[PDB]
């Protein structure tokens, strides 16, 4: 997927896959384009 959910993605230089709560709700999300960085890299999970 490429509007989705790559993976493996780095989380503003944190690194993961799958979604993550990162200390999140109960939940937790998942990142869109490959490099994180906050460049709208993600969506909520």
């Amino acid at each position: 997927d490429y509007a989705k959910c790559v993976f493996p993605f780095i989380y503003g230089g944190k690194k993961y896959e799958t979604c993550t709560k990162i200390g999140s709700m109960w939940m937790s999300w998942c990142s869109l384009s490959p490099n994180y960085d906050k460049d709208r890299a993600w969506k909520y999970c």
